[PDB]
């Protein structure tokens, strides 16, 4: 793979959003990945509606503000034949009935690809596909208060991921030989969290925080 | 009262502590306030045991990691006749049976003083007494994510406080005046663990509505 | 020696100060070290006057806002027979004539000790003496913007130190690169810089930024 | 966490070994932790070579029979790409030139985790990771002479440790008793010392003998 990747510089990534007090991180991970793949297919970046997923993707297994899975969101988009734009179907941070309108659909997918559960495979997918939906163990005070640098949490689990986010690149700090490597990760807690709403997550430390345990992207 | 106050400069304030995953903010606010009044009385700054309060002040109304009140903690120290040092009774972030040892008491109090619920009264207290225990509305993600600057949260309620902290001073922009507030979330939170809260903005986050300190 | 030391927890360290736009970092390093040794002796923590050093220790070789050395400041306090409190002789961030007044002296020393130029000797001094004055290379953008974590600058020189600061302890934390040890360093750029005015400088990494190359403390 | 943990009952722990008159306690603590993480990852318990560490991990900071650190041993395994089995590279109790052969490597790691200096942190790590390397203050004749019971030494330091051992569990005096909890600790002085070569060290008594002051384990 390339030594570093940052899909923001290629036009694939919308600004950081804020999910508010609703357990919809999975929907923000899913729209981020679908935004990237739609741009890859069309050359146009269009922010997509998390609310559409929160309200409408129950039949695929999602539970609105009580949690969900990015793969279930990609399955909804496939089953439904579409997903509305963020502009047409804005985010309210609470679960309501479905108001999908196919006239405002700006995305589609044909299913999804689950990446093999190791970081070399994840790197190859980030480098060759675009931004990748992942699940991480974010269940630590240290994650809430993250400011800068490469996030490494000694109590992180590679099995108990609880938070959906989006890998938009990877790279290294310091001298390359120091192996000070990170994943560049877009969160959905607004730009006041973290580094402008981003976190650099420990990379190539045997799947730290489970970042490679449940990674996928939609097929467009 | 002076235009600005910072009790850290006069030796009244211990380093920032970390309560961890236990709902014991009330105990850190209490030890903070008692640490300051004990220094005011004796000239000695000794870090005091939050674990002692978590484990032992049930009879006064406190519920350990499930919450509590600074005044109930001050009441416990009075009833108990003392309070152990932090070093003698260190913090475990979980509730256990009481292990108080009078031989390791380093602090006492004779009750407590609740301050009238106005920011002018709070300012006089800070200026003349020392660090003051206060309750604030901290239930907003903006407070979780705070790092620098003067904190102001549109959605902050002046009547639904949920978090005990310690006012160690106040200052001005030059009016975006502020209270200098020690938290108990470790040094990585906020400005080395401190937050500047909006001062004189309609009792922002209820900072003056439940202010108090122990009588030493 | 211990694996972790923090003299702030033992009462040896005043709050972070702000030297402003005057090249007086050496004076703040010196007062911090003497504040610690005076506390060790008397049990009383008294903030000391940097302005007294800036205005008055020229005869020992210091040059006010144009630079100085902690050892010259310790020599001044010895030669002069005292040093005024911060409250009696407050900081103006500009060089003026000497206004030292012995009636307001609150500190003394009988010289200083220069520590051998090895991080292991710095460690034993920090462990057994208290806060130690040191000189570091702080001339890098990364140092200005430091917010948290262990500071490591690949371009840092161990021979061109330009900045006096104060080691108040040392410790460890898990990191991506497994360079986990740090010196806990008090700066003089106010509380808004770094972590409450502190930085965790890389420890046991080939004398990173020269932190063990010009270490000393006053003899009280 | 569970109220009691004993990783020996899960297959994570090799029999007690005897370091002899060589200052290699750090190498035994390290192989013990790596034996546990290799079992966690592969389901196979294979005894590992302390001799390989004694002879070969000088480049990482270790000094053979003159002392060393578990973290440096874990770094060696990462740098070296492997570690030989006990059987392939048996223990000689004296420093020799390195005889590592990659054909007999049975263990690997990608660095290590230093646990924060709290007994509650150590408790969580033991409950969720497996056996943990620790440093303790063993510099008392009471430790030399230990045979049975819960070890408590009034002169024990919580800051200055001198001996590397392996926490394999923890336990209690009785279900509803805060008193006489213990860490279950594997030593490397053979099975005639202590309790079949194990010691129950006072737990939750102000981090007794420093057991939580320098705890770590390899990343696998
Ligand atoms: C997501 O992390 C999120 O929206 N975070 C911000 C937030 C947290 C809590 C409340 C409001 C906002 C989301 C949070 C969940 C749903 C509600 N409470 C939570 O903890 N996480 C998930 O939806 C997460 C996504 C998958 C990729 C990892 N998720 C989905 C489905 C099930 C679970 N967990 C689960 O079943 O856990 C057990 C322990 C089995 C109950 C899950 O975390
Ligand atoms: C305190 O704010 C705290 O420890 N914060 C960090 C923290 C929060 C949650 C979990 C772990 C750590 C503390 C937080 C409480 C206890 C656990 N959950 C909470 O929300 N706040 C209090 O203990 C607080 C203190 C008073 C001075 C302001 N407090 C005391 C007693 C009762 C309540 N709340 C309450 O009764 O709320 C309702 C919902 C009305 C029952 C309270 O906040
Ligand atoms: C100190 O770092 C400081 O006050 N920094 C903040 C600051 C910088 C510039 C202007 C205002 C505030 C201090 C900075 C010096 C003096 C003014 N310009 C500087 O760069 N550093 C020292 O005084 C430093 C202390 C020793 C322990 C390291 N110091 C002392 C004496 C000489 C030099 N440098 C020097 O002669 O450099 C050459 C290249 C030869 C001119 C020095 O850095
Ligand atoms: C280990 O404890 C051991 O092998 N003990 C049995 C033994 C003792 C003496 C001689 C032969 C066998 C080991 C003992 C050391 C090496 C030889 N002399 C000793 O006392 N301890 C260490 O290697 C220990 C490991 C760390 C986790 C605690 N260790 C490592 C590095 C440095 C030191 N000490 C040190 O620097 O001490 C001072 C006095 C501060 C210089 C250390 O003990």
């Amino acid at each position: 793979a390339p030594r570093s990747v940052d899909w923001r510089e290629k036009g694939y990534v919308t600004p950081v959003k804020n999910q508010g007090q609703c357990g919809s991180c999975w929907a923000f991970s899913a729209t981020g990945a679908l935004e990237g793949q739609m741009f890859r297919k069309t050359g146009r970046l269009i922010s997509l509606s998390e609310q559409n997923l929160v309200d409408c993707s129950g039949p695929q297994g999602n539970e609105g503000c009580n949690g969900g899975l990015m793969d279930y969101a990609f399955q909804y988009v496939q089953d439904n034949g579409g997903l509305d734009s963020e502009e047409s179907y804005p985010y309210e941070a609470t679960e309501e009935s479905c108001k999908y309108n196919p006239k405002y659909s700006v995305a589609n997918d044909a299913g999804f690809v689950d990446i093999p559960k190791q970081e070399k495979a994840l790197m190859k997918a980030v480098a060759t596909v675009g931004p990748i939906s992942v699940a991480i163990d974010a269940g630590h005070e240290s994650f809430l208060f993250y400011k800068e640098g490469i996030y490494f949490e000694p109590d992180c689990s590679s099995e108990d991921m609880d938070h959906g986010v989006l890998v938009v690149g990877y790279g290294f700090e310091s001298t390359e030989s120091d192996n000070n490597k990170y994943w560049l990760v877009k969160n959905s807690w607004g730009e006041e969290w973290g580094m402008g709403g981003y976190v650099k997550m420990a990379k190539d430390r045997r799947n730290h925080c489970g970042i490679a345990s449940a990674a996928s992207y939609p097929t467009v």
